[PDB]
């Protein structure tokens, strides 16, 4: 049998299909996974090809969270400690945030979605240690998933790296994945540090996860990721009544299309909830909104809200606060 719940199938088509017509995009794809065993419980694109497992992006703001998880799992910084967060240069290139803040924690880094923060954080470390951790979640390998069109995305060798590369990847540019492949880097947030096989078959046996980063790590960062979807984050958007949720949106790019090259702006949200003890795993993507907003969060965000308490609502699970 397969993991797919058609309950939840069908919620995703539907707020997928609304969405893209009412911003008039070009495509977009709903991801559900479990968070607990790497299951795909839903997996919508609109009409074509499965742009989920086929079509890599450069993830944009999604992304950060694994570098706040790198940095707290090494121990060298803690969620309490300040950046200067000022725009900066890399020889000509800038790093800048989209709104301006001179210091932040490493909470705010989160919480604000900072560029400079999270390039700040990745510049603790080698270009060695962070290719190593990307191509830990997954990024440029094959997750085997079963689907034909697989893409493995790109991570460059860090023996090439430039120093402006290896910041730009920190928040999510210069390197590529799938919207799966980032659902699937999730898992080591929702499944205590220990990255997930996905598969779209009824698992019968337990499977084995890949250890990422500690446990106490994975937990803080969810707690920390709250902050994303509450009063002052970037992604309050994506709040669901009666939860706590962890996540992240921004502008993702998209640089290739099927065979061919491309170049799009790609809404882009990706959460879980419970926060403490996540069930599933959302992720939106929305290509080239023209309509009603070009905001990330307001594109994809709707969506995402509809599908997680849909799926919540479906899963049996109860709220974990009283209802606004």
């Amino acid at each position: 049998a397969l993991s797919l719940d058609q309950r939840i199938q069908t919620l995703a088509y539907e707020e997928l299909n609304k969405a893209v017509e009412y911003h008039q995009a070009k495509a977009g794809t709903v991801v559900v996974l479990d968070a607990r065993t790497g299951e795909i419980l839903a997996l919508v694109n609109t009409p074509g090809r499965n742009r989920a497992v086929t079509d890599m992006i450069e993830p944009g703001s999604a992304m950060k969270p694994f570098t706040i998880a790198k940095a707290l799992d090494s121990g060298k910084v803690d969620a309490t400690d300040t950046f200067n967060t000022l725009p900066y240069k890399i020889g000509s290139a800038t790093v800048q945030d989209t709104h301006v803040y001179p210091t932040l924690d490493v909470r705010g880094i989160m919480q604000k979605s900072s560029n400079v923060g999270t390039s700040k954080l990745s510049a603790m470390f080698t270009p060695k240690e962070m290719y190593d951790f990307y191509h830990d979640l997954g990024v440029g390998v094959r997750m085997h998933s079963g689907f034909p069109g697989e893409t493995a995305g790109l991570l460059r060798s860090w023996r090439r790296w430039q120093k402006i590369e290896q910041a730009t990847m920190s928040f999510g540019y210069g390197l590529q994945l799938s919207l799966l492949q980032l659902a699937r880097a999730y898992t080591v947030l929702t499944h205590d540090g220990e990255l997930l096989p996905v598969s779209f078959e009824k698992q019968a046996v337990a499977p084995k996860g890949k250890r990422v980063i500690k446990a106490s790590t994975a937990k803080k960062v969810r707690e920390l990721m709250v902050s994303v979807t509450e009063a002052g984050g970037t992604g309050t958007a994506g709040a669901v009544d009666g939860f706590d949720v962890g996540a992240k949106t921004g502008t993702a790019r998209k640089l290739v299309n099927g065979r061919y090259v491309d170049y799009k702006h790609v809404a882009t949200f990706i959460g879980f909830a419970p926060a403490k003890n996540p069930r599933v795993i959302v992720a939106v993507t929305i290509d080239e909104p023209t309509a009603n907003g070009y905001y990330s969060g307001v594109v994809t965000g709707p969506v995402f809200k509809q599908v997680m308490g849909g799926s919540l609502n479906i899963l049996g699970v109860s709220p974990t606060k009283p209802l606004t």
